[PDB]
């Protein structure tokens, strides 16, 4: 057997780890399948993509086209349907009809061997007819055969009868394919829509209490859910909801010693009251948690829980499973580190004494929360547990419950980030918060929407409890507005951490990305009613962005994204498309100064002629403009962060 | 199982068609094996390459290093030995000693838990000692253990005794490796030296005749061999040596009708006198061919025959095996084309009626010439026969005779060129003749010496019977000198077609790359004795270039090549290295005007300090210079095409 087939079809993409891991999609998502296809000699080739579903049923006829002249790189768009494990193949073939037409278009006018050329055509069309299933299609081709062979008609008329649009249609649907050659199947894992598309809101339930009981419960925190749904969110991410240790508990502002009433850090999980399968007693009971999940569900909100595989020193595991920790010669366990950050309140887990016990217990815990309606987990610090451990855990959970979504909070180096996505994490956090200039955004999004999209689905959190970027610190409310527009329009999944709406931007100190008086170490009551009354919240802009996303299918996908040039360093422009829906976005990245620029649209990329002019509506204001190849924009921080425009038809 | 191991080792390179085809090397050749290696958490990792020979014997200890900070991309140089099918693996591991040192270097000065840290070290060094085979090495590590545990000495002195250079040496050779994880083996095909390295000379034996018998024979053409060996060539490439058809024979200058004594084109193979297994009767007999091969061998010359799988209309196959040709509806066979070039003297072969018969007969023909000492074949127009056909033929021949070298004359698009090399062609022709500016040469050679070197070995013919580039047409003798220096110093395999030495550069017409009065269509006697006597040949420069190659191992490899900046568009500089041999080349690409430039050497790339100064000898002149970071050069066309300098050691 030869590696290469009769008609070479090589290096089919997407591919992940050389075919050993699936490429990714979600239901309704379109992506490009490509390949290198060519043949020996000068005759034409064709190619097509056969996408097969979980029961092996092939999809529709999907012909490919050469993507750029001279490259022999071919492509076509496919669309994923129902969830499960799919496969895709590229078929390549000699295209004798195209070859014959090209010869005939030249030889018939020149008068060179014309009876012979037309007779060659007739025999091809005869072979074409025989392979066609439809009876009226077959009759069309046989009529062209007889016209080709009618030696009483002039040569140019006999030929023209084989080149009608009615004949082209039969052959475009059922072409004559010589020497059909297949690639080996590549795997595709199709997951639910929420894995790619959704808006996320993070808050601490304990902060939403009362004057008489400052520490919030699930019952009091449920009152926040209606406002979260009104801002157009789909997922509520809760920090750890378990008991919190007392030994080495941290105080306010990440000080080493907790005082009397200090609540500690939710990530320091475990006490005598319970571990990862228990509820913090100040939050309420498991029953109260069910009522919270039920109320969320009625508002169209899914709950995502933090899963943080680590322990306070008071966690039951410390004595029940000592072999799950690394001990030093004196018996002590070294607290976790991520230098120069120290985590004196927690122990990390060791994996090499009892890997089986840890995996068994991990999937038991996840299944417990799954039984109470949690179908999404934000996995804290996945990059400090072994990569193969997560691969096992995710395969075990998704083997019985393929709807469960895991989000990797992998704030680490690129290779680990990529690997975690490739071994099965449905979503990843990204370097988004550290991409603020036009060049940084353009480069990074070109990476995320290109090759990485076959294995990674990004979740653009504009802030997190650990990340208040200098851009927001120095820019104030106009910077919050810019980052919300960017996050919501550049990824189909974005999110914010509570307080973002209020433009909370006071850092711990200069050159830090921590918040002053961080919610991680203290209760943080906020006057939501007052901020709404006084207009000192950007909640309306957040709400409008989420409504724009819900109404424009182009913003519910990742891969179709193009950047259009402007003549100002501070102004960035881009478009996204999905069927007949086109969204065009222009953002002023300067939060202090007004910017005027000329935006020069690559018009072919919008499906339009260079000289054309199209109406657009800015969905932030309701204003209509008329934009063509070159358009003046004026963007004033505080009044207009950006234009977010739909192309009107 | 999990796809990912305990310590991730991912994306090992080189790789060809995802591991389904071997990467390439030759005996004595060095190349880099690389991989992505990292682990969870902050602790250090190490890696090493295990290269295994055809009997499975592992090579020496080959530790890898991280190639650039923050990339997690690791590499090391391996060297191929004996010919055959090898394999390579990357092993990755936790490096606990490096981890412990990094902690100890900080914690011991700071005074934090010092007894505990040193006791942790002692236990690691104890584990290290146990795995070491040498008895004096083991004693060194156990002495460091006792020093680490001596609680009567100060902490900094106990530590320092574990960090001596004597201890470092033991651990660099025999490190303590945790959680050793392997990649899956990748294949490596190691071929003989000639596949990568050699100088080739093409000539037509029929042109080397006498006054009484103008059509040369093998007996008369053997008298040309001594001068070919004196120019330092290793391979003689002969155009087809078979009978030549009479039907549609071409005349002089590619005219359609041959006159009385016109000899025709060697590539129009076959007559009633025989086919591809026969000798043209005007060349002599098989016995005369054996004498020619024997005389070549005595001069250190190997013969390479053209194998051109195509037929004149008089070839016996036309009537014996009609199914080996495509016939039109009237029974005629269309002559071969490569438009707008027409080949009215030949028929192409069709492969889909009798693929088995064609492969069987093809390997029979090749084996016949192999029995008469031909171990190298130049395959004409491989890109017009199926790719899988060559894959089958090459695997069959190399399965019994792995020393046979096939050279692909694939003047075609990049994808086909690459694929032919990947399916087993030992060597390829390249786009060299169409790379003449500094930018064109720098870009193309960076491609050939980088990733393509794992599957392709280039043969730089400065001219061929079908390619006289405009650069040579317009530049005259100074241009011939430049292209010879470039070809001989940039690839370990180069060649010329006879007449290049004489600076034959008259084209068929303006804008053509054909020669006027081409040797393809006529006998071309050359007065070699007269040109040598009159100094109108660049044979001496060719001879010197080949001697320089024979004396400098850096010029007998491909992969180690670096371009150094100059401040003139017409002056190009580069270096090549192999062990302690370094060659530096500076070429003036202007054949009409003298060029003076400053050559600014990247000194670290030569293994040297920025402020250093090193003696070099120009091997073209014998002159010695002293060159550092910045060097004036003056290059005058006709006197000095280039400097070809060795670094004196
Ligand atoms: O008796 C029979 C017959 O015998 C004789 O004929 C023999 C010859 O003696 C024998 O040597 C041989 O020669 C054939 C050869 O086998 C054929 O393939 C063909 O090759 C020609 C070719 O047809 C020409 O067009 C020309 O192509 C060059 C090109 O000029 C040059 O620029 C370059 O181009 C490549 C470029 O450098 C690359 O970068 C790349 O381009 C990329 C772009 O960069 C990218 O941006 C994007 O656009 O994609 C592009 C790729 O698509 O690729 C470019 C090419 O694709 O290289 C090409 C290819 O080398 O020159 C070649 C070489 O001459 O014809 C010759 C000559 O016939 O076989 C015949 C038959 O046996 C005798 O001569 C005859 O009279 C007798 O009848
Ligand atoms: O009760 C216990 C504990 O609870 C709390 O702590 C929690 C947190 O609440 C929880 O969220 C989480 O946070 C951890 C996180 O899991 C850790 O990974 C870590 O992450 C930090 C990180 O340590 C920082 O260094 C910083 O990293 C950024 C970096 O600043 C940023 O610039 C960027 O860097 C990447 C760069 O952008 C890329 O281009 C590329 O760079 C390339 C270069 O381009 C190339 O030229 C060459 O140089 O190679 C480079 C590659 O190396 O990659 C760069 C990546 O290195 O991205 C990095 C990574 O995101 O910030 C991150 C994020 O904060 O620490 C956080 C915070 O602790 O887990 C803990 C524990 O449960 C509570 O806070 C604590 O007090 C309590 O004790
Ligand atoms: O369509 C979105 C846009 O709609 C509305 O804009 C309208 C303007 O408000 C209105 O005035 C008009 O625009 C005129 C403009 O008034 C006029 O002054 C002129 O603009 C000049 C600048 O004055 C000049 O400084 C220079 O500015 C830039 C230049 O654009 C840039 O390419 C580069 O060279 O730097 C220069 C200096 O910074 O040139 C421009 C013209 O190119 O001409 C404008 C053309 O019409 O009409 C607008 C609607 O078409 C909204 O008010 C606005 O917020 C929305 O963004
Ligand atoms: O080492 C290899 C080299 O050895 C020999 O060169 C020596 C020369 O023979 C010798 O004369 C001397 O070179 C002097 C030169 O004589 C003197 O004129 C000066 O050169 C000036 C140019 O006159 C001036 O036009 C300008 O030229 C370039 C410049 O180099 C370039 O960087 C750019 O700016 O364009 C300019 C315009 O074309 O500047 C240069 C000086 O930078 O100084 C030279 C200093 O050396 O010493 C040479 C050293 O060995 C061989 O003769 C020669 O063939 C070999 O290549």
């Amino acid at each position: 057997p030869t590696v290469v087939g009769r008609i070479p079809v090589l290096d089919v993409r997407p591919v992940v780890q050389r075919g050993r891991r699936p490429a990714k999609a979600v239901t309704g998502e379109s992506f490009e399948v490509s390949a290198t296809v060519f043949r020996e000699g000068h005759d034409a080739v064709g190619a097509n993509v056969v996408l097969r579903d979980p029961r092996g049923r092939p999809g529709p006829w999907t012909p490919m086209r050469e993507l750029a002249p001279g490259t022999d790189r071919w492509g076509a768009t496919v669309t994923a349907g129902e969830t499960g494990t799919w496969s895709y193949t590229v078929e390549a073939w000699g295209d004798p009809v195209t070859t014959w037409r090209h010869h005939a278009r030249i030889k018939i006018p020149a008068g060179l061997d014309t009876d012979l050329v037309l007779e060659e055509g007739a025999r091809l069309y005869e072979r074409a007819a025989a392979d066609v299933p439809g009876r009226e299609d077959r009759r069309e081709l046989l009529a062209a055969v007889d016209a080709l062979r009618d030696e009483s008609r002039p040569a140019a008329s006999r030929l023209a009868a084989a080149l009608t649009p009615q004949v082209d249609a039969v052959l475009a649907r059922h072409p004559l394919r010589d020497l059909v050659t297949s690639s080996d199947p590549l795997p595709l894992l199709v997951e639910r829509e929420r894995a790619l598309y959704g808006a996320w809101y993070e808050f601490f339930p304990r902060s939403e209490g009362t004057p008489h009981t400052p520490h919030g419960t699930f019952r009091t925190a449920a009152r926040r859910l209606p406002a979260i749904a009104a801002m157009g969110f789909d997922v509520v991410y809760l920090p750890p909801i378990h008991p919190i240790g007392t030994t080495h508990r941290k105080g306010r502002n990440n000080t080493l010693s907790a005082t009397g009433d200090d609540v500690g850090v939710p990530w320091a999980i475990g006490s005598p009251e319970g571990g990862h399968d228990s509820i913090h007693p100040a939050l309420g009971t498991l029953d109260d948690f069910d009522h919270f999940v039920t109320e969320a569900g009625k508002l169209g909100l899914e709950i995502a829980l933090d899963f943080a595989l680590q322990c306070s020193p008071d966690h039951p595991w410390v004595h029940k499973h000592p072999e799950w920790f690394h001990h030093r010669p004196d018996g002590t366990i070294a607290h976790a580190e991520n230098p120069p950050k120290k985590y004196q309140d927690i122990y990390p887990i060791a994996f090499d004494a009892d890997p089986d016990g840890l995996a068994t217990e991990t999937v038991r815990i996840l299944r417990h929360w799954m039984d109470h309606g949690v179908r999404i987990f934000r996995v804290d610090n996945p990059h400090t547990k072994p990569v193969a451990f997560w691969e096992r855990v995710i395969a075990d959970i998704n083997g019985t419950d393929p709807d469960v979504i895991f989000l990797a909070a992998a704030f680490t180096r690129p290779a680990m980030m990529a690997t975690l996505a490739q071994i099965g994490f449905q979503q990843s956090y990204t370097y988004f918060t550290w991409r603020n200039t036009k060049q940084e955004l353009t480069e990074y999004l070109t990476e995320l929407s290109g090759e990485a999209a076959s294995y990674m689905r990004p979740n653009f959190f504009a802030n997190t409890p650990d990340i208040l970027h200098a851009y927001l610190q120095h820019g104030g409310r106009p910077a919050f507005e810019v980052r919300a527009v960017l996050a919501a329009t550049l990824s189909p999944t974005w999110g914010i951490y509570s307080g973002y709406e209020l433009c909370e931007n006071t850092p711990l100190r200069e050159g830090s990305e921590e918040y002053l008086d961080s919610e991680k170490y203290q209760l943080k009551p906020r006057d939501w009613t007052r901020a709404a009354r006084e207009g000192t919240t950007i909640a309306p802009l957040v709400t409008r962005l989420n409504t724009i996303r819900r109404e424009n299918p182009a913003l519910r996908q990742l891969r179709d994204l193009h950047f259009h040039p402007t003549d100002k360093e501070e102004v960035i422009a881009y478009s996204k498309r999905q069927g007949s829906n086109t969204v065009l976005v222009v953002v002023n990245l300067d939060p202090r100064h007004t910017q005027e620029a000329t935006v020069s649209l690559d018009m072919p990329q919008l499906g339009l002629d260079w000289h054309e002019s199209v109406p657009v509506r800015d969905e932030l204001t309701g204003e209509t403009y008329h934009w063509g190849r070159a358009n003046y924009v004026r963007l004033e921080p505080g009044r207009t962060p950006a234009h977010v425009c739909t192309v009107l038809r």
